């Protein structure tokens, strides 16, 4: 049910685009056609990534460098890329704080920083989209992983921070069906990807390219739940039909 | 196979321990003849809690009120604790912030007080208490909810901060398993509870007086998860074995 026209002309932040995952994704909108506006805090790998995208066929491609770990660059952020587009159709929430595979010892500021970082800077960019994406009926996209759904050890500020994201944007998207506020929630589960900083940081990865594209279909189909896993098996497994059963027998009852 | 002699003269912490299942699981302990030290903000409350407490025969019993947005308290309170019993046997992180049922627009000043109180704050008191556990052999419960496991409306910072709380717990405990730290993780799963918080919040909730036993019974049992609810059809419901799979699919390795 995907066409690449879907994206055509549309206006997208991709966030955490130097690198990995985001920088991909970034590629695909701009082969579709789309006005987007790139984030990290590289300004130079930014450029690179940016001049690639008008390479590709992007309506639009611009950069504004910074770290997501203040709060009022993530609110001042959308505002600036807002006025580069005239508004937004899609908000592509990706970026990470740097993590090491480690056992937890006494990292408080660590477990802090990845809240910071992973989890409240995606609900800081959010508010500050909402009216946007009210305007166009655009949707969010929070790129998670399997550590958010499941335990993994070496990984806990991170799971955290991924399962903190579950929490919120899945409430908010019960909320948003009762106040019948037209923006979607996409919510990417993710297995291991072959991006450098994964290969470095770490079985079988998936490829890169394909898992891009993925996140950006399931966003613009408006699925609440994307898939993205090497294994047949850890997709079947992937879902929590209970979840599902327990949240709609609440709204079944109240609502 | 639970005995209430497994908690007599036994060291336990108690978090938010001046209201509702936290005050419960204070005077339960206290009947089956532990030493108990109570933590909240309130003063003279946790003063009465403390006197009921010796009075159903608590072999000790103790507060130090505070509040848990102050990360140096946490840590703090836990060596002041510690220094009272003359160790750690279990400790019970059970404290939330206040929230109240309404839809979410622009409050991250509230998303952030829910996310430092209801799960930093657990993380601090886990470090700090971490070394004493060692020595005892000691337990960890965490207590959660529903709301900390499903997506319900009303609740997001308060659901995104027990889901955290699930994230980080349920990962050092693979952690704890590989490093072989002999001390237990118990994440509690309740359902509504017929506290006065609750009542005012928010319906036919589940008595608070049974829940703080089974609470408590599930940490001294070393369960990895408790759950508690008025349903036994929703109890039935809350079992996740793809996640299991999923987490014995990586262990080997
Ligand atoms: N790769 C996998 O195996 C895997 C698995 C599951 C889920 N995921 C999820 O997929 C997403 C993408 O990960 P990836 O593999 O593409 O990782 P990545 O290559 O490390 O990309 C992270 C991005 O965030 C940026 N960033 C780092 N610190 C930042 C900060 N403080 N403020 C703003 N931006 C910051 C990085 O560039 P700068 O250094 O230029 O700031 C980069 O563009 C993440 O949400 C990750 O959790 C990945
Ligand atoms: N009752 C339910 O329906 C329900 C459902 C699911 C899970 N649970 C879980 O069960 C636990 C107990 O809930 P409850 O209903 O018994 O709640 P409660 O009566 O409101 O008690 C919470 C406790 O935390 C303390 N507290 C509040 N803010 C604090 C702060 N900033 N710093 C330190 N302590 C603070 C309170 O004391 P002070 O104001 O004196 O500090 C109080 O003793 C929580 O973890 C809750 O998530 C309950
Ligand atoms: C012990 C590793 C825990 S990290 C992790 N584990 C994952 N597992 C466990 C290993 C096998 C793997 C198999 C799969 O793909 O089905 C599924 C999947 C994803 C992540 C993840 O998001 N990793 C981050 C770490 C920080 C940097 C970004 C990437
Ligand atoms: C829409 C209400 C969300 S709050 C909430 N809902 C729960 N549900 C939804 C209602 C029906 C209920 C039925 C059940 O027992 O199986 C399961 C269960 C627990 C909580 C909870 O943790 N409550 C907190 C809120 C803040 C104050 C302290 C208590």
């Amino acid at each position: 049910e995907f066409r690449p026209e879907m994206l055509q002309g549309k206006k997208v932040i991709v966030t955490g685009a130097s690198k990995g995952i985001g920088r991909e994704m970034a590629y695909h909108l701009a082969k579709m056609g789309a006005h987007v506006v790139v984030t990290a805090r590289s300004k130079e790998t930014l450029q690179k990534v940016v001049s690639h995208c008008l390479e590709l066929g992007a309506a639009s491609a611009h950069y504004i460098a910074g770290t997501m770990e203040d709060m009022t660059f993530a609110e001042q952020f959308v505002a600036q890329a807002g006025k580069l587009m005239g508004g937004l159709d899609m908000l592509i929430l990706n970026h990470i704080t740097n993590t090491s595979l480690n056992l937890f010892h006494d990292d408080i500021h660590h477990v802090r920083k990845s809240m910071e970082v992973n989890f409240l800077s995606y609900v800081v960019l959010t508010v500050a989209a909402l009216p946007m994406l009210k305007q166009s009926n655009g949707s969010i996209v929070v790129v998670s992983s399997l550590a958010g759904k499941v335990a993994y050890p070496l990984v806990a500020a991170y799971s955290a921070s991924k399962f903190a994201l579950d929490g919120f944007f899945s409430s908010i998207r019960k909320e948003y069906s009762v106040s019948r506020v037209n923006v979607s929630i996409t919510l990417c589960v993710l297995g291991l990807i072959d991006t450098e900083t994964a290969m470095k940081a770490v079985m079988q990865a998936a490829p890169k390219e394909e898992c891009a594209l993925e996140i950006i279909k399931g966003g613009a189909l408006r699925q609440e739940e994307v898939y993205y896993d090497s294994s047949r098996w850890t997709t079947l497994l992937i879902r929590n039909p209970s979840r599902k059963i327990l949240e709609e027998l609440y709204s079944t009852s109240y609502n």
